[PDB]
């Protein structure tokens, strides 16, 4: 399983994807280095989480703070979820 | 915003989509009629959730759909590839 965030960026930069994860990490009180196996592919950011909070927790939290994520990164978040 | 379930069936049938919802509803102890504004688009099912006695959320029901993906797959033959919330 992996977490993902689909943005409006065509394509999403690696720098902006990591910025999303830094902000997300802060909101869940985890080190951003606990986001592992990160990739950007087209508009999407994908990631897993290291031993430390679950993917469910973090994608739920990404919804909770979506406004803040969008304002700080200058992009729009179109989907957040879990894949496998 | 909408909840969604992405399958490996393109086009996904409406009837199969709502069978997914019936299994999910049984698992979360909600009436399936509390899934509203339903559509199928490509391989995906999209929906919202009505006021319900259980006070359940989108992340809540889409999290659950991911947990019971083996059961959704066993019962319907679909493969569940993604679950999430969209805008
Ligand atoms: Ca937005």
């Amino acid at each position: 399983e992996y977490g993902y965030i689909v943005t409006d960026q065509k394509p999403l930069s690696l720098a902006a994807g990591v910025k999303l994860l830094e902000i997300l990490a802060e909101h869940v009180h985890m080190s951003s280095g606990s986001f592992i196996n990160i990739s950007v592919v087209g508009p999407a950011l994908t990631f897993r989480i290291r031993h430390n909070l679950s993917l469910a927790d973090v994608t739920q939290q990404a919804g909770l703070v979506k406004s803040e994520l969008e304002a700080q990164t200058g992009l729009q978040i179109l989907q957040t979820g879990v894949g496998q």
